[PDB]
């Protein structure tokens, strides 16, 4: 029990949704920018050496993020899950008994910096420019650690009360600071690589500084203490209860994309890694859409289970599948329209614009079901039951998927790149149908 700060918690509900989502949309938006503002940099004051540095490097970001991820999701899900069931105080407690883990971790890096970093870049595909590049860009993120964690641990609580608007912020800031600031160093000095990781360091200082306002200065929306608030829960078993298919679900892809990158450094040693980097942000970035939908209920069907309002959240469940939906087809259709000019920037051979998007033809012939099969995935872990969303997650990203490509490649062919794919979300999606049937309890109304 607390003072539930102006925020929502009016059930003003399919504007809570207009509102909320709108904001991640935005920022997921801008700073997906950065990316590309900040690496079209990366690609002139070095070349592509290190445009691969990065591509080789990510994935150890994402080892951390992961972990934190779901450090932060089991925030956001415990904290809405109590909030409408309204343990207003349990609250204030895991916040903090967060931190700890986080802050417990933030130096696990920071050890692991000055430790397993080269060990493990080297372990595989070094190229020894790449290898140098890679090295100067981990080392000071690691250092470096704890601004990033605790900032996402921020954006990811204060989605799970109601902030997207101050959220916003905590993305539109390091962005605007995170290209002024390489610009600073990148090109404006010349500290390069080595220079861009101290720059989005120096970023995701600038936000903490901030985050801690909102949070301690004029605390605002909701449930926040700092001298002894936390210690070490036996919520932490809560958290990682919940993040638990959280971050399976990065270290899925994440742990996969070492190899598929590894792997096409065997091949391709940079020229095809940064193009594996860039037709990525085409994915995720025409994701967010979806993406940022998706966080909007995040915390929606947050504070209606809870002990609250039943009937007004499968009012969300199904406006929130209902929207994903025209999306889907949404995404899907101008994903096979313009497959074309998307492949003008990819503009080569006249057999780059064949099998190159032969490819990107009846390989997303699934996108359209993709709407669900993804939210299915925010509703089993907004409501901390996050057991049938891990049996739903390793379904579709490692469970059928390669068990379908080395069904395939053992010998069937770069056909064994297709079926592999479309064919394996549907059965994600299949069986997600049947995850919700098995429950008409989130969606007890149509």
């Amino acid at each position: 029990q607390k003072q539930q700060s102006e925020r929502l918690g009016t059930e003003a509900i399919p504007k809570l949704l207009r509102s909320l989502s709108i904001p991640a949309m935005i920022g997921m938006f801008v700073m997906a920018l950065y990316n590309v503002v900040d690496t079209i940099f990366i690609s002139y004051a070095v070349g592509i050496e290190g445009v691969a540095g990065v591509t080789i490097a990510f994935p150890i970001m994402m080892i951390m993020m992961s972990m934190a991820g779901a450090l932060g999701i089991g925030g956001a899900s415990v904290i809405s899950r109590r909030l409408g069931e309204r343990r207003g105080e349990e609250a204030n407690q895991v916040f903090g008994n967060i931190l700890t883990v986080i802050l417990v971790l933030s130096v696990i890096g920071f050890i692991s910096a000055f430790t397993l970093l080269g060990p493990a870049l080297q372990l595989f595909g070094a190229t020894s420019v790449t290898q140098g590049y890679a090295t100067d860009y981990l080392f000071p993120i690691l250092l470096g650690s704890i601004f990033f964690f605790f900032a996402f641990a921020a954006n990811n609580i204060i989605r799970s009360e109601g902030n997207a608007t101050f959220a916003m912020v905590t993305m539109i800031v390091p962005a605007v600071l995170n290209i002024l600031l390489d610009v600073l160093f990148i090109f404006g000095l010349n500290m390069g690589v080595l220079g861009a990781s101290i720059a989005t360091v120096i970023a995701q200082a600038s936000v903490t500084g901030l985050v801690l306002r909102y949070f301690l200065t004029g605390k605002s929306t909701l449930s926040l203490h700092w001298s002894d608030l936390r210690m070490k829960g036996s919520v932490i078993k809560e958290v990682c209860l919940v993040g638990l298919p959280a971050f399976v679900q990065q270290s899925s892809a994440s742990l996969m994309m070492i190899a598929i990158n590894s792997m096409l450094l065997r091949f391709g040693s940079d020229f095809y890694v940064g193009v594996f980097g860039l037709v990525q942000r085409i994915m995720m970035f025409v994701m967010m859409p979806m993406m940022g939908i998706m966080q909007a209920m995040q915390p929606i069907v947050g504070y209606n289970y809870g002990a609250k309002q039943y009937s007004r959240l499968r009012e969300t469940v199904m406006l929130g599948f209902k929207v994903a939906t025209i999306f889907s087809i949404g995404i899907f259709a101008l994903l096979m329209l313009f497959p074309e000019a998307l492949l003008r920037v990819f503009t080569a051979d006249r057999e780059v614009i064949q099998a190159g998007v032969s490819a990107m033809h009846i390989l997303f012939c699934v996108t359209f079901l993709i709407g669900a099969q993804i939210v299915a995935g925010g509703l089993y872990q907004s409501l901390g039951k996050p057991k049938q969303a891990l049996i739903l997650s390793l379904s579709r990203q490692i469970i059928f998927l390669i068990p379908l490509v080395l069904i395939l490649p053992h010998i069937f062919g770069l056909s064994g790149v297709w079926w592999a794919f479309p064919i394996a979300d549907v059965l994600s999606f299949i069986l997600t149908v049947v995850l919700l049937y098995r429950d008409r309890n989130v969606f007890f109304l149509k």
